[PDB]
RNA sequence: AGGCGCGUAGCUCAGUAGGGAGAGCGCCGGCCCGACACGCCGGAGGUCGGGGGUUCAAGUCCCCCCGCGCCU
C-alpha cells in the first residue's frame, strides 16, 4: 500500500508517542512491502517546522502533489467555502470579545497569546488550514493510497473526497504487523 | 450563455448602468437571443436583499434559475491549491490584524472606533480577492459547468473564475454587451 | 421552455387562486394560456392519475391532455447521482426516528387520556409533518423530479420537499406562485 | 476477488457464529490476511461498527486488511426506477408505521399498560420501517462501494440485499463467507 | 402532434361509438376531424392489415390511406428495455399458469357435464381472458407501441394492455374516449 | 473469457451426466474445472434462487459462490432490439393458440371418454410442451440472456428455446454437451 | 407536404391505370392533372423512368411527366440499409434459385419423354419467372424505388408484391395501388 | 440483524402415503322427564391466514407475503 504520511503523523507528540520517533518508525516503515509515499512541499514544511533525514528520506518518496491531472469534485469545494465563512465569523467574534476586554483591563502580554491560540483553534483547526494539506489531499486521491494524518480536518475532508483512512494511533500496529 | 450574479442587480452602480433597472434588463434578455443562468443561492441572496417587486415573475422567464449541479461537477485541483494558499496568507493576515487591534486598544477608550475599525480590516482581509459566499462558490460552479461568462462585480469570484478558466465579462459594458448581441 | 407540471399546480389552494379563482376554472385558464405561449408542459402519469383522482373536472380532462404531455419518465434511460440517494436516505433515517419518537409520546400521552380521536387526529397530522414533509414522500414527486430531470425542464411543483430535492439535482426550479405571470407574459 | 463488508457481518450473531465477536475479528482477519481478497468497508460503516461494539486493540490489525474508505459517490449514478422503486415501497412502509402507531395508542387507551407496550411499539415501528429495506445511510455506502468496485456484498441485512440485487451487485451468502474464504485460501 | 392510432380507434364499440352511429360514418368523421387538426396520425401496417380484415368498409379506406401514415416501426433502429421485457415474460408465466389451471378446471366439469358445447365456449372465454387481457398479445400490440415509442407520439388505445405497457416503456399515453374531443379542439 | 451459466448446466440430466454422475460429484468436479480456468463464470440471482428451489446439496454451495458471480444483469442500463420482442409475441401468440387447442380437444375427450386422472396430466403435458418449449418461458431465461448481452459471455445452456433466442441477439452461444471438454482444456 | 415515391407498376400494370381514364396513355394524362393539382411532391428514380420509356411509349407526354413527377437518383451514397434485411432478402433467395432449378428440372424431364417443348419453352419460362422473380425484389429498379421512398420518407406507390412487402420491412409508408388515385382525388 | 413456534367450526385444540375437513367444549332440533336439568341422539358449527407452484388429488410438500407471540 502507498502509505501518503502528512506531516502530522511524522511531527506530532501524539504521533511521535503512537509511532526521535523517526528511527523507530523506519524500523519497520520500510519493511512489510510497503512503499510510503509522502509530498515534497508537506516534506519542506517539515523540515521548516523541525528535523538521519537523508535516511529518512530514503523509504517516503517526496513526490508532487501532479495537480495537473488531478480535479476535486465541486462540492468538496462547496462544502469547503461554506464552513470557511463560520470559521471566519468565529474568529472576528473572538477578536472582538478581545477587543472588549482590552478595552477595559490591559494586559497585552496575556491577551495577545489567548487571541493567536483562539485564532489557530477557530480558524485552523477542524478544516483544511494550508496548502501542504491540500497537496496531501491531492496526492492520497490520485495515488490511491493511505491517508495516515492526525488532522481532524484533513480526516474529514479525505474521507469526504474518498480518500482511505487509517486510524493514526494504529499506524504503528498496522506496519509492524504487515 | 450569461452566468449572472447578485452584484450585476444588487450593485446600484450596474442598476444605473442599465424596479426600471430589472425591467429593462429583462427586456433586452429576452429579445437578445441569449441564455442567463442565475443560481438558486445567489438568486435567493439576492431577492432576501431586495425587493424589486413585479419583476420577479418575468426574470424567471428571461434568467435560469439553477443550481450548478455539483455532483456531476469536477473543479479543477490547481483552483483548489491556489484557494488554499490564499486562504491560509488570509488567515495569517487576519490573526496579524486582530493581535495589533488588541495591542491598540489598550490606550483608547472608546471601544465603538476599535471595533468598527477592526470588523472593517476583518472583512477585507479575509472576505476579499476571494471567495467568501457559497453563493459566489455556486456561481463559479455554473459557470465552469455550463461554459458561460460569470457576468460579476467582485474581483474574487472573477479571479477565481479566470484561474478555473471561465471566460470574464465586464459589468460596466455588460449592458453594452447585451445590446450588441440582441 | 419545458415546463414539468405536478399535480400542487392544481390542488394547492394558494396555486389555483393565482390560477384563476376556482379549482376548476383554474385549470381551464391553464388551458387558455398554456395553448398560447408556445411552450412544452410535462406532467408523468402516476402523478396524472393521483391528481385525476383528487378532483374530478370532468369534460375538462380532453382540453388538458392536449397542451400537457402525461408521459412516464423514461426511467430506464435515466440516472440520478449517488449523493442525492445517500442524502435522501440520510434524511430519512432522522425522520423515521423523529416519527416513532413521536408515537411513543402520543402513545404515554393517551394512556392516561380520556378523548382519544383528538390525540389520534394528532397523531396522524404530527407524523405526516415529521414524515413526509420535506423530502420526497411518494414515488408521483420522483416521476415529477425524473421527468424534470431527463427533459432539462423547469420543475413546477408547490412542494417544498420536491423543489429542495430538485435544487439538490440542479434542475431548474420556477416560483410556483408566480408561474401564472411566467405563463402570460410567454403568450 | 474485491469484497465489500458491512456491520452484519461481525454484528449479527448467526455470522460470528459462523466464523464470540472478539474472536470472530481474529479468525475473519485470519482468513482475510492470505485470502489474496480486497475487503472494502466504507468509513460511516467503519463508525457506526466501532460504536456498536468495541474489540481491545484489534481495530489495529483491522484497518489495513479491511481497507476503509467512502463510496465516492459524486463519480458514481444510481438507476431512477432504483429510487423510484424504493420511495414507493418506503411511502407503503411510512403509512403502515402510522397504522401501527395508530393500534398501539388506541389499544394503550384502555390498557393502562405503557411499560411494556412502548417497547412493543417499537419493535413494530422498527420491524415495519427498517427491515428489508434501505434506512441508515451506512447501508448506502455500502451498496455504492460495491456498486463501484463491482463488488461481491456481503451482509446479513435482507434489504440491503433485496436492494443490491436490484442495482447488479454480485451478493454473496453471508453464512457461507468463512467457508468460502476457506477455499478461496486453498 | 403526432399520434400513433391502434385497431381499438375504429373497431371498438365504445370508441367509435364516441365518433358517430355505427362502425362505418365513425371512421368518417374521424377523417373529417383529422384532415383539420394538422397533427401526424400513423398506424402500423400489420396493425391496418388485420383491423381490414376485421372491418371490410368500402371506399372509405381511399380517404383513410390519406390520412392515417400506414408505416411499419423500423424495427432494426428501435431498442427496447431489458426490465420491459424481463416484466413481460414474469408476467406472461403467470398468465399461462392460470390458463392451464383453467383448462384442468374445465376438462373435470366436462368429465361430469352434458352441454359440452357451452362449456368449451366458457373454456374459450376464460383462457382468452386469462392470457391476453390486460397484456400485449399480438404483433399489433408490440407493433403500436414501437411505432409511437419512435415518432415520440401519441398512443391512442382502448386495451388495457397497449396502455399500462406504454406507460411502462415511456410513451404519451391519451385517453381513448377523449381523443375526439381532443381532436375538435385541435382543430379550434 | 465469459460463461454465463443457466439451471440446465447442473440440473438437466444430459450436461451433468457429462459433468461426471450423481449430480453432487457434478457440481463438485464442475467447480474443480472452473477454479483453474479464470473463465469468469456467471449466473443470474433469479436463476441461482430457482436453482436452490429446484435442487439442494447443502455445504457445495460454499464453494459455489467463489468460482460462480451470482448478481442481477443490470438491466436497467441494457436495451434489447425492438425486432426480438415482435419475434417473441408474435410466436407467443401462435404457441398460446395452440395451448388453447389442447385444452378444448382435452376437455371434449374428458366429455366421453373416462379416467380424468390421466387425463389431466396428459393435457399438462401437452400445454407446457406447446407454450414452455422451444421458447422463452421464465424471467430466470431472460435473465441469463441480458447478463450474457451485456457481459459478452457465452451462453450454456440446453434449452432449445434460450439457445433460439440467445441467438436472435448475438449472444455467444456453445453446445452444453462440449462445455466439459472446453473446460478441460481452457486450463 | 406530403411525398409519393412511384414505381413503374402504376402506369404500365392494367389494373392500376384502369383505376384512372382506360388505355395506358391517357392515364398517364388524367394522373398528370390530378398529381398537379394535388400540390403534393411525386418522384420516381432514374432506372425506373428509362424502364417506363422503354417498356411503355408516348409522343409529348413526357414533357409534362418531367415537370410533376421529379425524375432523380435515390442519392445512395449517403443511404443505409439494416443488415437484417440483407440478410432476410438473400435467405429467400436462396429458396427462390432452389425452387426455379427443380422447377427447370422438372420441364427438362417432361421435354425428355413428351417431344413437344415449343410450348413447353414458354411454360418453363412462366413457371421460372414465378418462381425467382414473383414477390421479391428482382431488379434495381426496386431497389431505387425502394431508396428513393427511404431517403425521402415517402409513400411507395406500387402494384408489385415483393416491393410492397420489402418496403414494409424498412419502414416505408405505403399505400393501396388500387386507391392511389383517390388518395389524390380526395388530397386536392 | 436475525431465529423459532402457531394461524384449523362460535372457543380450545387434533389430523397428514398428500386419499376424511374432525374431536372436546359451545348453540339449536330431538330425547327420559310436566318441561327445563343429566343422559341420550342429530342438525347447524370452515377462506384449514393470503397468494403462487407441484400433484390424479394440498390444511399437509416447496416459495413468497401478513398476523399473533416468544424471542437473545
Amino acid at each position: 500500500d502507498v502509505f501518503v504520511l502528512d506531516t502530522s503523523v511524522f511531527t506530532n507528540p501524539e504521533i511521535y508517542r503512537t509511532f526521535g520517533a523517526m528511527e523507530t518508525f523506519i524500523h519497520l516503515a520500510l519493511n512489510s512491502r510497503a512503499e510510503f509515499y509522502m509530498p515534497t512541499s508537506v516534506y519542506t514544511e517539515m523540515r521548516k517546522i523541525m528535523d538521519l533525514w537523508a535516511e529518512f528520506e530514503m523509504v517516503v518518496k517526496i513526490r508532487s502533489p501532479r495537480r495537473f491531472q488531478l480535479t476535486v469534485p465541486a462540492d468538496f469545494l462547496y462544502e469547503f467555502i461554506e464552513e470557511l465563512r463560520y470559521r471566519i465569523n468565529k474568529g472576528l467574534r473572538i477578536a472582538e470579545e478581545h477587543t472588549r476586554e482590552a478595552s477595559g483591563s490591559e494586559d497585552v502580554g496575556k491577551l495577545i497569546a489567548r487571541l493567536r491560540e483562539k485564532y489557530r483553534e477557530a480558524l485552523r483547526q477542524g478544516i483544511l488550514d494550508s496548502k501542504e494539506d491540500v497537496d496531501v489531499l491531492l496526492l492520497a486521491y490520485e495515488l490511491d493510497g493511505v491517508l495516515v494524518s492526525a488532522d481532524e480536518g484533513l480526516r474529514t475532508w479525505a474521507d469526504k473526497i474518498g480518500i482511505k483512512l487509517i486510524d493514526p494511533k494504529n499506524f504503528k500496529n498496522i506496519l509492524e504487523s504487515l
